[PDB]
């Protein structure tokens, strides 16, 4: 699309997935395509469990939304995960999520997400995502 | 009150807390349009979110983080259906524990998954 090569289309132009996700309660989208994506969180106070510690509902979610953009296809969800949050997060922390396809096939993928604080590894998680041809999703089960 | 954890989470945006004690909780999450993915699906942010929130209150230790997590998500969760997360103390060393949630939409099993929580 030419909307795509003007130099100032943007970004979320391509992007098949996540269309409701409000990056403002998850994270930024800052690149996607060839099997990766990088988002990037600046926790903010709604996003606390405790005073220095979000929640890990933002953590893992931030970890989703880049693993759905890398795959980036259409009528996909996340089904499982096994992730390991390193270490806690504070607020004003920028924690870059890179996501990187690992495997995949028609029907299923799985997707391996690192996420740096300063270019140090604070989480790590590998995604299964499942790809339906009905939609709304309820119709596949 | 009783409740040692979770003390900046804002409930609104996570999942109504239910009851706690004796190693276990349930909190209840109405999805909201705020926490859509898509039309047809919440974002895996909320509903882990809530089985966290689930997960801390089971243990509800001061000083306690989520360390780590296996979840399957087994079916789509929609805007409005009402999800009781219930969390249960499975394995506990006092620094380190494991607590499984099972997440349930009219009874019928939509999350499964073991939480890691680490206390200090």
């Amino acid at each position: 699309a030419m909307e795509m090569n003007m130099a100032d289309a943007p970004l979320e132009e391509g992007l098949l997935v996540c269309t409701r996700l409000d990056q403002n309660l998850c994270a930024e989208l800052i690149s996607f395509g060839s099997g990766k994506a990088t988002v990037c969180l600046t926790p903010k106070e709604f996003m606390l469990a405790e005073d220095d510690v979000v929640h890990a509902g933002f953590i893992v979610g931030a970890a989703s939304f880049a693993a759905l953009c890398a795959l980036n296809k259409k009528n996909s969800l996340i089904s499982s995960m096994k992730v390991n949050l390193l270490a806690p997060i504070e607020i004003k922390q920028e924690i870059y999520f890179n996501a990187t396809i690992t495997h995949t096939s028609s029907k299923k993928s799985t997707i391996r997400v690192e996420g740096e604080f300063m270019e140090i590894k604070v989480f790590e998680g590998d995604f299964e995502i499942l790809v339906f041809e009905k939609r709304p999703f309820k119709f596949n089960f």
